[PDB]
């Protein structure tokens, strides 16, 4: 019944853990078993190595945004670039208020090595943010078909500047907090990207 | 000072970037650096006492390049100090594309190089040197306001980390996907539009 299936939920808890207090590089199953108290077999049953588990701190982070990102890539929605502010606001809401998804973002980007001993953290990153790229690209692309953003702007581009801006703020905010007021301005830090896309002539062909 | 040392201290630094690329900055030793360099062990402890001595000056090593561009860019008397903010942002990409040694530190800086509450003084000079960095885009970007080179109530402080966000998060991706962005083809669009959201953003005012 609910117990193989509950301890999955707490060994990702507990890989959590390991990560942020000691890195992935260094972490392994066996520093996870003991703190999960079950024994490296209870792991393999669920987790075929140490890139599965990583692998599954990052696919836990698209669950809170999931509709309304699901939304700005509809052809079908009449305001795709409002949900795109929607969305930013919510990825800015959830990183300043839950210690879940700071922590994780904060093992993605500033613990976790890309190493080639462990190659598909790497892999798995690239793959991921191809992925999240194409998803900004077609909501560009309907905002675009919409008169929301400016017509024949470089989709492609865009999406890249889009992501580095978001990226390096989120990296900013973990690295330096009291220097970047991200909840009491989410609206003015979230706009100022959006200003970029449908202000900037240099993102234009 | 003296000649040996030199050839000593920058034959340590070189194979501390070999070896922090292939094993990275958690898992190496002073003493890898050892036999990678040659050098006896001790005198790597003569020039650097720990890890975060030797990461520091990696990143020291990055600004260097770009020393006079950025001075001239946050000078009060230089007449285009968004003229220097541009040419140093060609410079940066250009040289992150060209110079492979630049290309790696950068990688080990953004990919392979850990914080722990462990490795507390990994995570103290990135602050700090963020700070720093911070403190230049600021002065600039306020000697181009002046100048009447940039929106009138631009924040200044807002403006830095924005643009400074952009930078990081471009370079960072290029680094994970380079053949996404032609970073040295396109070269001059990456800053503009950098740039233009600096200029044209109504946010970014006040
Ligand atoms: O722009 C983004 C998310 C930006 C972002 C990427 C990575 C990250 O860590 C935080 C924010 C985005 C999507 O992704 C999916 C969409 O349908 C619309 C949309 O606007
Ligand atoms: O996967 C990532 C981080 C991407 C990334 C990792 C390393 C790097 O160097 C640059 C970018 C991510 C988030 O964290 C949060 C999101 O809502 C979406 C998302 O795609
Ligand atoms: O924008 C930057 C550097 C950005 C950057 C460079 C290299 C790097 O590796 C990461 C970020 C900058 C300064 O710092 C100081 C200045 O007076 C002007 C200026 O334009």
């Amino acid at each position: 019944k609910e117990e193989a299936q509950e301890t999955r939920a707490q060994i990702i808890e507990a890989a959590e853990r390991a990560f942020y207090k000691r890195g992935v590089a260094r972490t392994t199953l066996a520093d996870i078993a003991e703190l999960a108290g079950v024994t490296r077999g209870a792991i393999y049953w669920h987790f075929n190595n140490k890139a599965e588990l990583v692998q599954a701190l990052l696919d836990s982070l698209h669950e809170t945004h999931d509709h309304l990102a699901r939304a700005s890539e509809s052809e079908d929605e009449v305001d795709p670039l409002g949900c795109m502010r929607k969305l930013l606001l919510q990825v800015f809401n959830e990183l300043v208020l839950d210690a879940r998804t700071r922590r994780i973002n904060e093992i993605l980007h500033h613990k976790c090595e890309f190493t080639d001993d462990m190659c598909e953290i790497r892999q798995q990153r690239q793959s991921a943010v191809l992925d999240c790229h194409k998803g900004i690209t077609l909501a560009l692309a309907n905002a675009v078909r919409r008169g929301q953003l400016p017509g024949e702007l470089d989709a492609e581009r865009a999406a890249v500047a889009m992501f580095a801006y978001v990226d390096g703020l989120i990296r900013r905010w973990l690295l330096l907090p009291d220097s970047v007021d991200l909840l009491g301005d989410v609206e003015k830090w979230v706009d100022t990207g959006l200003d970029m896309l449908r202000l900037s002539p240099a993102l234009r062909k």
